[PDB]
């Protein structure tokens, strides 16, 4: 059992420096006095590490096997498809947006089809037919749908990949406008 | 003719090998192989008490992990500017739609037609469940402050969510009086 | 303040190496020429930290006290209940899915009660009565719910932690098949 003992006077620096040919190239241990962090630094890449009081730092992106925690608090890895979790996240889950965009008005009796701003398969949206009144109704893909709408009921159809609305028909309750709510 | 240079230091595998630091006689800090019939390869602050370990499977840091400015951690946290500065944990919860499978009762009486109530949580953008007649819950989504209508259990009621999703008014019903409204807990 | 200098020629490697024979232990420093990469490196482990001229890399997963940060980018920790993070992720927010599957297809008339493929509670559903249409719904708890469905109207209850699906009462509208949103 060996040690290699380094000896300096109190509070003063001691660390192990490599040069190579006259350039400072890394070093270790305590590099300034009346300071006990401890660094491990590559003068050429400017990359260190320091273990501090309350905390270890690394100065830039860190790796850990090929995944990547970034500067930002973003993290890169096979666990979140390859993405930064910010995207993985944003396409996983549900966003709480609590806001709602118009994708349509006008007006379109029965079987009358328009085109409407977004794909509105599987989304909340709401609907405005008779008497000023929005009638909300979650969609799945395209398919027929019914709402017992405000008027009394409108049997409609999402289309096209979700571009196409189309009232097939209604009881006193023709459609004049939709929201959905923001992703 | 030049050459890599090592700096060989020779002793025993199966026994603690390792460069101690001292300031004044103070044992400062150590990289290397810390304690006998044990591989782990430490750095180590002992006057911080903050470590680095190599281990077999693993490396570790005994304390928070700083990425430049980023924070992880020793709770799996992580603080950052992508989450807005906010810690990770908190973005998520102000991002995305909880999966809580609760609900939670914000308000229990009988508004008839004109009659307006006080809800204790805001209303906008909510699952909420309508009892109205027959016993029976009425699911409606919300957007803001506006005028809705659902086809309630007992014909149909037309209400209105105001004072910044505060408020909850029957405008009008045919006999679906409303007396109890849930929401799905976020 | 002291400093044990090492130096080389430029662009030579230079590293503290501890060994016993030919059975090499670890070494910190330059191990390369023609490289400033540095490293703190266990032979013995296989385990390394390399400081290079973008970012920091741990070759293995990584642990911040006992949070671990995996080499897929996934990170477990008592913030995330013990967790692994995706599976918190999983468990605590909405899937953004945009698709469905169908728990159910048959008849059940007033009183009938009919057993489903997955608990029903807190759900996206859709169910289908007259007219091919899908009627939207978002079920709570096991409890006593109603949609006016194409055809007219039904009561309907979910019961059995979820499992069990009942018409209470319809006017004509009886369910043939039930959609539920993934998860």
């Amino acid at each position: 059992g060996h040690v290699l003992q380094l000896e300096s006077a109190s509070d003063k620096a001691h660390y192990i420096l490599s040069k190579d040919g006259n350039r400072n190239n890394w070093y270790i241990g305590r590099g300034s006095d009346n300071n006990n962090d401890c660094t491990f630094h590559s003068y050429v890449h400017g990359t260190t590490l320091t273990l501090k009081q309350d905390y270890a730092v690394v100065n830039k992106h860190f790796h850990v096997g090929q995944a990547v925690v970034a500067t930002d608090g973003n993290i890169q890895g096979t666990k979140w498809g390859g993405k930064w979790l910010d995207a993985y996240l944003r396409d996983s889950f549900v966003a709480k947006s609590k806001a709602w965009t118009q994708v349509w008005s006008g007006s379109a009796g029965g079987g009358v089809s328009v085109t409407v701003s977004q794909d509105l398969r599987f989304r909340n949206i709401w609907i405005k037919c008779a008497n000023n009144s929005w009638n909300f109704f979650r969609t799945g893909p395209d398919g027929i749908y019914f709402i017992a709408s405000d008027g009394g009921w409108l049997r409609f159809q999402i289309h096209s990949n979700g571009l196409g609305f189309k009232n097939i028909a209604d009881s006193r309750s023709v459609p004049n406008a939709i929201m959905v709510e923001n992703e």
